[PDB]
RNA sequence: AAGUGUUUAAGGGCGCAUGGUGGAUGCCUUGGCACUGGGAGCCGAUGAAGGACGUAGGAGGCUGCGAUAAGCCUCGGGG
């Protein structure tokens, strides 16, 4: 979704940001194709994406 | 008057020519068997071997994977 050459250089408040905004993004998309009115899967993939990287480096930095 | 004498096939048998089931035979391997030369010779409470369930826009099975569910990151080969 963004590259991590910004994703390393930017801080903690704001992966917290993009953190619940993704959740919330997970949240909307998963369940609009739950309903039934939204239709490709790539949305679910990068999303995944997403959380999983800011949770890795959510626990990279916080050993680091 | 007289005696003499083939003449039919319900079916059947035998050969001939055509067919019908049944898949041996000939030719093949994506498969198995037995060895040679090397590597590794262990895997698990930092949670194994094997499973259940789930995971795909689609209904099931194999395979991959695990609510982050036919996958994700960083790194380099390829187009
Ligand atoms: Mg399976
Ligand atoms: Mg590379």
């Amino acid at each position: 979704g963004t590259t991590p050459g910004e994703l390393r250089e930017l801080t903690d408040d704001e992966l917290k940001d993009k953190l619940r905004e993704s959740k919330e993004e997970l949240f909307n998309l998963r369940f609009q194709m739950a309903t039934g009115q939204l239709s490709n899967n790539r949305r679910l993939r990068t999303v995944r994406q997403e959380i999983a990287r800011v949770y890795t480096v959510l626990r990279e930095r916080e050993l680091g």
